[PDB]
């Protein structure tokens, strides 16, 4: 018995974790186990799927590009009854058996909280957003806004798309210094993008700014002890990557599993980095 795994990029070190949790678990439980790279494309990942239905996979762990182009892949899956478990971001249709992810609107929520209380409630702040597509940015963006709105003297000044890529990060982030004199705080919605920005601050010889990611990256914690990131908001990718194959075994069994099952959150910052 053999699972496939279908992953939205491996070049964001976050997905590499998740792959690993996966493989580990995956030779515990005796499955082989198909890794595919979709290169945050939606086409890559439909034909990803395709030679996975083909090879016969018995189950499909995906990681969506995107929350409505993927229901065309999964209702392939479907049509052909393999299982579909989603992982880290959810799916807009189609028939999946679990979803496995953190509270995104709850991860916002403590990067927001954290930065208004580091601000002690006033300043202004950058929002660097994620992949629009991905379920996962959309929910930091809305538990940002929802927890940050309570501190009425904290303005965000801009809010720009940088798909979770650390050389996006750097140009958008070289962009917004350039248009804004006074940033007091930067909420990048992951650790890639949280490190570009960095970047491009530590270029502009900006002081001055605390930055917080989200993942709980090495590079990201390597930020942290290193004074250049305020906090991240650590999630568990390898314990997603192992839940899926631990529900698809169970699915497989003829079990009944729950639907969704959360992975937790916790903020780091130098005083609990490691
Ligand atoms: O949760 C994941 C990670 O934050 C990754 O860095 C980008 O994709 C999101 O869905």
């Amino acid at each position: 018995k053999t699972i496939g795994l279908v992953i939205s990029t491996l070049n964001n070190p976050f997905f590499v974790t998740l792959k690993n949790g996966a493989e580990e678990k995956a030779k515990e439980l005796g499955y082989k186990i198909i890794v595919e790279d979709s290169q945050n494309d939606s086409s890559k990942e439909l034909s990803n799927v395709e030679d996975l239905i083909q090879q016969k996979v018995d189950v499909l762990l995906i990681n969506p590009v995107d929350s409505d182009a993927v229901v065309t892949a999964i209702k392939e899956a479907n049509s052909k009854n393999i299982p579909v478990i989603t992982i880290d971001r959810s799916a807009n249709g189609g028939d999946v058996v679990c979803h496995i992810a953190s509270d995104n609107v709850k991860g916002g929520e403590m990067a927001a909280e954290f930065i208004a209380k580091a601000l002690k409630g006033k300043g202004n702040v950058v929002e660097l957003e994620g992949i629009p597509g991905a379920s996962a940015a959309r929910d930091r963006g809305k538990g940002f806004d929802e927890a940050i709105a309570k501190y009425p003297d904290i303005k965000i000044v801009a809010k720009q798309a940088a798909d979770f890529d650390r050389s996006k990060g750097l140009s958008v982030m070289e962009n917004i210094l350039q248009a804004q004199p006074k940033i007091d705080a930067v909420f990048a919605q992951n650790d890639e993008m949280a490190l570009g920005a960095i970047k491009a601050i530590e270029a502009a010889n900006r002081q001055g700014i605390i930055v917080v990611g989200f993942d709980g990256t090495e590079d990201a914690l390597k930020a942290i002890k290193e004074g250049k990131m305020a906090a991240t908001i650590a999630q568990q990718p390898a314990l997603m990557g192992s839940l899926g194959v631990e529900m698809a075994d169970k699915y497989l069994k003829g079990e009944k599993i729950p639907n969704f099952i959360p992975a937790e959150l916790k903020l780091i910052t130098k005083e609990n980095v490691q």
